């Protein structure tokens, strides 16, 4: 049996605000709306969170019960769509510990950690891996491509208790290593544990706004995360690019 900690798919229509809390620490933070969007794999499948306002910064999450992923596997996934054909703007979640005040999430809230792509032109086409470490968040060496196109990506961070972790775009293998390796953290062995991860939250900035947010899943299984994947972003694209592509 895999742990599923937290899973989101917008399945039921308007009933995700009783689970997702947006932000007051700025008065004036963008709306995100349930949205398929103009092309789409399936009408109802393919609803997630699309920001809807553009020049804004987005603070909204969502709390599952707490856990700690020592001696575990621990994988965040899910889906981004930037159907906007984005100039700039964050793609990103955050994993917050029990800690954290919802009606009070912000850009400089203590997160455990940041995975995901983030675009900001041409110079910033980047998939984030941060881990906080020691009062510092720390970035990862490595340059990770982002995918920058109109279509749904799946998005995979694996992190695992011997250390190691892995990056999937697509449910493919673009980056793999050790912690040690490849943030300057600079031999601990706990260097992937958290006590506890209690809050999902997205904190972006957007140029143009129309990014679509779907298929969240948190779990402590790989395999599992691996058949989620093909059962959500799998079957989503084929059918979406048809429909795009039918749009002359
Ligand atoms: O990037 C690592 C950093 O990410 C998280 O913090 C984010 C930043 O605080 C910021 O994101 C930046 C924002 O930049 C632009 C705009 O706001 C600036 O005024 C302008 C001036 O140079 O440049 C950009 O236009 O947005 C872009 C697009 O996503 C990012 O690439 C920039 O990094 O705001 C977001 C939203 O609140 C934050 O998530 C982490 O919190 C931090 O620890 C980490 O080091
Ligand atoms: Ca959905």
């Amino acid at each position: 049996d895999p742990a599923i900690y937290f899973k989101e798919q917008f399945l039921d229509g308007d009933a995700w605000t009783n689970r997702w809390v947006e932000s007051k620490h700025k008065s004036d933070f963008g709306k995100f709306v349930l949205s398929s969007g103009k092309f789409y794999g399936d009408l109802e499948k393919d609803k997630g969170l699309q920001t809807s306002q553009d020049a804004r910064f987005y603070a909204l999450s969502a709390k599952f019960e707490p856990f700690s992923n020592k001696g575990q596997t621990l994988v965040v996934q899910f889906t981004v769509k930037h159907e906007q054909n984005i100039d700039c703007g964050g793609g990103y979640v955050k994993l917050f510990p029990s800690g954290l005040d919802q009606k009070d999430m912000h850009g400089d809230s203590e997160y455990n950690i940041m995975f995901g792509p983030d675009i900001c032109g041409p110079g910033t086409k980047k998939v984030h891996v941060i881990f906080n470490y020691k009062g510092k968040n720390v970035l990862i060496n490595k340059d990770i491509r982002s995918k920058d196109d109109e279509f749904t990506h799946l998005y995979t961070l694996i992190v695992r208790p011997d250390n190691t972790y892995e990056v999937k775009i697509d449910n493919s293998q673009v980056e793999s290593g050790s912690l040690e390796d490849d943030w300057d953290f600079l031999p601990d062995a706990n260097i992937y544990a958290y006590d506890s991860f209690a809050v999902l939250g997205l904190d972006l900035w957007q140029v143009k706004s129309g990014t679509i947010f779907d298929n969240f899943l948190i779990t402590n299984d790989e395999a599992y995360a691996e058949e989620f994947g093909n059962e959500t972003w799998g079957v989503t694209k084929a059918a979406e690019k048809q429909m795009k592509d039918k749009q002359d």
